[PDB]
Formats: C-alpha cells, structure tokens, sequence
C-alpha cells in the first residue's frame, strides 16, 4: 500500500474493479429483492455541472447502500436529447441538433463515468434515438383512435423568441421556460391530450404517496385546481319567455362556487351572446348598444325575470359586459351581501343585499364590504328557509338535494387544470404520427409503418418550422386511401419522453413494445425518485399522468411511477454577466449553478485536480440533500484533507502490524477503552443505517464516523487486542463511507481484508458492544 493517497491511480483502477465485476448490470435476477432508483435524466444541453453531480451523487449513495444490504439495484442512466434544451444549444453553438446531441451525449456519459456511479449503462437509453420515440409515437395513434389525443383549435400560448407555442406548466411566471420571453396568445391548431379525463384520480392517488415531499403535493392540487360547485337553472318566468326558443325558453344555466348564497341572490346576470339577451333586445334599442359594446364593471336591466328555484323570488336579468360567452354556460348568478365582485357590481345601481351567512356574531354592515362575508369555513346561514344553521358543508349538501328535487340543479365540479397542449412548431422533437389526407382527414400512421423516423441531417436555419419546409419529409401518401398526403410537421414536446422513461429502462432493447411485460411486473414502480423540485407541476405530475394511461392500455399494472421522491436542494455560487464564469465584469451574486447563466463549476475539472471521491464526499456533506448548497472551495479544500486522514489512518495502521481478524463475539476481557470504542463503532454503525435508509441524512452520517475516527485516535490500540478492535472499526469505517465514496473505500478494503467488499455487505450492529458497564 502507497503511502499518498493518489485518486489518479486508485479511481480509475477501481472503477475498472467494478465494471470487470459487472455489479451493477442487473436483470431480472429472483433470488435477491429489486431496488429501482432513478435520476432525473440530464438534458444534453452542454457539459454536466457540480448541481447535477449532487443529484446524481445522492442517487448513487442511496443505490449503493441498498447494494450493499443484498438489493438488486437498478440505477440507470439516459439522455433527455429531444426538445428545445438541446436544439437550442445547437443553434447557440451553430451545430446540426443531431450532431451537438450525439456528440454531447458521449461527453455527458464519460464525465459521469469518471465519478464512478454505480450505473447499470447496458440500459442506456437516448430520447431522440428512432427505437425509443417509436412508442410514443404507437401510444399517440393508439390514443388518437380513442381521442384521449385530440386535435383542436383554440388560444395557446406563445413564445416569440422560441418561435413555438408552449403548455401552461411550460410558462413561468407567464414567460418562457427556456426563453424568458414573455408568452403571446394565439389561435392555432394543437394537438391535446385529454389530461382532464384524469384529473380526478390524479388528486386522490396523491393521497397514496405518502412519501412524498407535502410541497410537491400541494403544489399539484393547486395546479389541478378542482372546486366544487354548483350548476343551477333558473326558470324564465311565463311573460319573460316572449323570445326565446330552445332551452333558453325554459331556463338559464349558471354555475355558482359559493351556492350555499342560493336563497340571497337578488339577481342574475347574463351574456351579450346569450340567446335570452339577443331576445329581449329585439324590441329594446337600449340593449343593442350594449350587446355591440362590448362584443370594469356595466350593465343594463332588460326587464327579463328568472325564478329563483329555491324561494320562488323574481330575479330580474341584467345584461353584464364582464359574463364572458363560451366559459362555462355564459351566465352566472349575484349574491352582493356576499361577494366583492357582487358587491361593487350592487352598489353601483342600488341592489338589494340579503345577507344570508353569519360569522359567529359580527354586525353585518349593509352597504360597507367586510372580508367576513366569503368565510366559507366559519359561517352558519340565516334567511334561508330550512337552511338556517347549517354551515357551508351542510347548506352546499342541502341546497343540492333541495335543487334535485325540483329538477333545477345539481352539483357540478370544475378544474382549473386544461388539457395538455404537446404540438410544438420546432424541429428537434419526436414527429407526430400524423397523416392529413383531404379525402380521409386525419389518420394516424399504421403501426406497422413506425417510427415516422425524423431525419437527422437537417440544420434549422432559424426562421419557422423546417420540418414544414421539406417536402421529401412531408410529402407521402394516404394510409387509408392511398393517395397524395402531407405528414404533420410539427413535433412533440420534450416532456413526452420523460413520462414514460422510466418504464423503459426496465426494457430498453424491446422491440414489440413500451415495455415488457416480464420486466414491468419486476421491477413494479421506480422505489426512490431524485430530482429538482422545478418539476412538481410539469413532469412529476405528465409522468403520473403517463402511467396511468400505460396502465389503462395493459403495459404496465401499478397507478403511480415513483415511491419515494427526494427533491434535492440547489448549488448555488457566484456569477457574473456583461454571461461569465468564475474561474476565468458585473457580479450578479449568488445564484443556482446553471448553463443559463455560467456559474457552473465542471466536475472533470475537480477530478482531475481532487479526485472524485473529493468533489462526492463535499456534495454530500456540506448539507442534508434538501438544503441549498452554497460552492465553496475550503469546502472542497476540507473534504479532500479528511480522504487523506482516512488513508493515512490505514496506512499507519498496516505500517504498525499488518492487516489482523477483526473482533468479533464477546466483549468481556476488553480494556474499558476498547470497549468505549467498539461502543462507539456500532452506536456509529445504527446511526450511519438510520441516516442512510431512514432519515436520508448524508451529512450526520459523515460527521458520525467522523467522530468515530476521532474516537479511534484517542484511544491506544497497539495492544494485540487493541489491533483485533482496531481491525474492527475501520472494517466498518470504509464500508460505511463506501456509498459515499466508493472509490477509496474499495481500496482500503482491500489493503485490510482479502474479500470483495459487496460481500462483506454491510456492516451489523452487535448489540452486545452497546450495553453500558
Ligand atoms: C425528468 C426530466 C424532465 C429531467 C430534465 N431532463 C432536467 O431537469 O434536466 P437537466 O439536464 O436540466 O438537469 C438534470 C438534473 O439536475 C438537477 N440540477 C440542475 N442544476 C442543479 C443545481 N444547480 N443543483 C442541484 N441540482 C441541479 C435538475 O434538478 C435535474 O434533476
Ligand atoms: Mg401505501
Ligand atoms: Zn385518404
């Protein structure tokens, strides 16, 4: 054994150790429980940084770790290469997407291979490659045909700068998620998918995962949106019928969120376009005008009355230029004692205000607005009839069988969440199994005939869709008829891929499906999930929605991808723009260790100058996995200086003796300082297994066998049992920072015990080393 501690030599050897050993190239192997974790799949959009070396440093600690208990480890490594990350760096950079792709991808996987992540790569898997986007494009004609996939026109965002419409969890803060291009609106044709229709289950089947960040959860049932309400028809009364025809002759529709206020509505408002305004303006002129106004706040009576189905009261309609036509069924109605809108809209023609909900026992104000008036959590209700007292859980339930009973409503749920816009006008992306015939129409590809390979030879020139610009592409032939055909030139969205790769990493080389279903009931679920919490709304709630239509079609049986899901804090460090790098202007302060803005510390750069157990061991102790990590080079100066106090306590330790059988058995005859000392191996040894596997709390179980060292140091060991303890903590030593850094703990095992260290398997607490004397 050397006396330095030469990542240079050790690293590379070791890894050669473990690719010869082909530990981590797993198959569907019964004896031994599966353990699937998984990555969040880097887009290759230039070199890999020290933010995603912690992501996937802490994914590996956790699938070493279960390796070491006896798990069949699956930890599988891809590329995100469709979409615009890397299209767009292609660009930047003046390259073919294929090309900057590929040849990024090949760097990405040799900078990550030089970390030694215990990656299975014979399931490596690249997005953009024709074998992988051929399924979703078999699962996009398969739910065409059941028009969960739909196409429709309609107002969609817009990114002027990316040249591209954009889905609403793609537009941030309503700005451009690659762009920061503030969104247009426009009227173009998209391809949808029928997010909606599981909009539903997609809220209760949080409640299953349990472990789960609540944050992540919460966030997706705001982005769901689901209120309940209440769809109430208000019958026209005999005289104010003159006009209409249809169901706008019999009654009028709206749709309340608070119709526990059914009793104190005093009116009911309309739209412009609703047949029951454009009747009563037949014979009025005063109401023509306002019908062509609009098409703040005015209305114009009609003289046109509705009956309140609960009361019987003669609400009269009022023709209001804020009802917007086609949201919901254009019209709603006014409750102004109990709403802010209803009570500016009351108080500036002079309308009755029948307060109906008390807040425990405040003085109600008529004509002054009090936040106490939409307390829908602390409210009883009064001059309501038989629904005095009943608070707003009770007076929603009442009223709807009230309404059920007459005929006149019923409950009515709505989500703010729209369906899933995934045409894109770029590209680099996954082409859409689309065939427009004008004969046929629509059809989709035969299955027979996918993949609608994309060509990778094309260099967009930046100015429009150039897919729609090559006619070898898009010109072919009908699938039904048989004659002349356009393809459909715009592409999918990149969040398309990531919602199913997970599921083909359990298969990557099948070639009759999405996955096998001999491998999809192995590995079942992803079991821990590592990824930044920027996805929460966008891929952490499309890739639940993806496994539920994988389920639904027979691929694969279980509801939700992920178990467990760890949301590992930001790197952040110092940046500079005029963008420019540290280690080469303005300062703009500490912000997140991104390609967007050149902060971004490169880890083959760190190896080469630390090794990477140093730039592993500084990820994973400078903060819990979920705190904000801020770079700092003592940090990295003081994680390389303890690698070398755990090489040289070894060496001094083999250089005072040679290797010895570690104690083991009954401790009685130990000196009391070895049997502190084995006290404080094991209480080391069930702290480092807790924080590992229970508490996911990296950087306590670093600092726990620190102090065990610092135990070590302080208690003398030149006995010939001394040595037999010693022999013993640092067998447990390098077995529990192994996951940390396997590089040299693989080593020192070695140089202290002939077998291989995956065998030895985790270290046991003896519990008898624990009882106090
Ligand atoms: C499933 C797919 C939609 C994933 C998508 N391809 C993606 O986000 O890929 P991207 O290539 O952008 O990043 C890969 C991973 O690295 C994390 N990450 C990035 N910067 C940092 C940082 N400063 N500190 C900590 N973590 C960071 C980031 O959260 C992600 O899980
Ligand atoms: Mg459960
Ligand atoms: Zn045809």
């Amino acid at each position: 054994m050397q006396e330095h501690y030469q990542p240079a030599a050790i690293e590379p050897a070791a890894q050669k150790k473990w690719d010869d050993a082909r530990i981590s190239n797993v198959s569907e192997d019964a004896s031994k429980p599966k353990y699937y974790c998984l990555s969040m799949f880097p887009y290759p959009s230039g070199k890999l940084h020290m933010g995603h070396v912690r992501n996937y440093t802490i994914g590996d600690v956790l699938s070493r770790f279960k390796l070491l208990n006896g798990f069949n480890v699956m930890q599988p490594m891809g590329w995100d290469a469709f979409g615009m990350p890397a299209e767009n760096a292609a660009m930047k950079n003046n390259v073919a997407p294929a090309a900057w792709t590929y040849d990024n991808i090949e760097y990405m996987k040799t900078q990550l291979k030089s970390l030694g992540f215990a990656v299975d790569w014979e399931r490596e898997v690249a997005t953009c490659k024709p074998e992988y986007y051929r399924w979703e494009q078999w699962l996009f004609t398969k739910l065409f045909e059941k028009g969960i996939v739909y196409r429709k026109n309609g107002t969609v965002n817009w990114d002027p700068v990316d040249q591209t419409v954009l889905a609403n969890e793609q537009v941030i803060d309503g700005r451009g998620w690659r762009s920061g291009a503030l969104i247009e609106k426009r009227e173009i044709p998209m391809y949808y998918f029928k997010i909606t229709d599981y909009a539903e289950e997609l809220l209760n089947d949080l409640d299953k995962l349990e472990h789960w960040p609540e944050q992540v959860k919460t966030m997706q049932r705001n982005w769901i949106g689901k209120s309940r309400g209440m769809t109430v028809r208000f019958a026209v009364s005999d005289d104010s019928k003159q006009g209409l025809e249809g169901d706008y002759a019999k009654f009028l529709q709206v749709y309340t969120t608070r119709p526990d206020t059914l009793m104190g509505a005093t009116y009911v408002a309309v739209a412009a376009e609703h047949p029951l305004a454009t009747a009563a303006a037949a014979d009025k002129p005063e109401l023509q005008a306002f019908i062509a106004e609009c098409k703040e706040k005015k209305g114009v009576p009609t003289g046109r009355y509705v009956v309140n189905p609960l009361n019987g009261d003669k609400l009269e309609v009022w023709i209001a230029n804020y009802v917007l036509w086609g949201y919901g069924d254009g019209a709603v109605m006014a409750v102004p004692a109990h709403d802010e809108r209803d009570f500016e809209f009351a108080a500036k023609y002079n309308l009755p205000k029948k307060q109906v909900i008390a807040v425990g026992d405040n003085a109600f104000d008529a004509n002054r607005w009090q936040e106490w008036y939409g307390d829908k959590e602390n409210g009883v209700l009064v001059n309501s009839g038989d629904l005095d007292g009943l608070d707003f859980q009770t007076a929603f339930d009442a009223v709807a069988a009230k309404l059920q009973s007459q005929g006149a409503g019923e409950p009515k749920t709505q989500y703010r969440l729209r369906d899933w816009g995934i045409s894109r006008q770029r590209y680099w992306g996954c082409p859409i199994p689309i065939v427009h015939c004008e004969k046929c129409g629509n059809v989709p590809v035969p299955a027979d005939q996918l993949p609608v390979v994309l060509p990778e030879n094309v260099v967009p020139d930046g100015m429009g869709s150039p897919l729609a610009k090559m006619p070898e592409f898009y010109e072919t032939s009908c699938p039904c008829c048989g004659g002349a055909a356009k393809r459909e030139t715009d592409t999918m969205d990149t969040f398309i891929e990531s919602s199913w790769y997970f599921f083909r990493y359990m298969s990557p080389k099948f070639s009759d499906g999405m996955v096998s279903a001999e491998s999809a009931k192995y590995w079942g679920a992803v079991d821990q999930y590592i990824g930044g919490i920027e996805h929460a709304i966008g891929h952490l709630l499309y890739a639940r929605f993806f496994t539920k239509l994988m389920r639904d079609e027979g691929l694969v049986n279980v509801d939700e991808p992920f178990e467990r899901l760890l949301t590992q804090g930001m790197v952040v460090c110092e940046t500079y723009y005029r963008w420019i790098n540290p280690a080469d202007v303005v300062i703009s302060g500490t912000e997140k260790m991104s390609k967007s803005k050149n902060n971004g510390v490169d880890p083959q750069e760190l190896i080469n100058a630390y090794g990477a157990d140093t730039a592993r061991l500084f990820m994973m102790f400078a903060a819990p996995p979920e705190q904000s990590l801020e770079w700092s080079d003592s940090g990295v100066e003081g994680a390389h200086r303890f690698l070398r106090r755990l090489w040289r306590t070894v060496y001094e330790y083999l250089k005072q003796g040679g290797a010895v059988k570690a104690f083991a058995g009954n401790q009685d005859g130990l000196s009391k300082e070895l049997k502190d000392l084995r006290h404080k191996l094991h209480s080391t040894t069930a702290k480092v297994s807790d924080d590992y596997g229970r508490r996911q709390q990296f950087n306590t179980a670093i600092a726990a066998v620190m102090e065990l060292l610092n135990q070590y140091d302080k208690t003398d060991t030149g006995s010939e049992q001394g040595r037999a303890v010693a022999q013993e903590v640092l067998e447990a030593a390098v077995r529990l920072l192994w996951p940390i850094v396997p590089h040299i703990c693989e080593t020192l095992w070695s140089e202290l015990n002939g077998a291989k260290l995956w065998e030895a398997g985790w270290p046991t607490v003896d519990e008898a080393a624990l009882v106090k004397s």
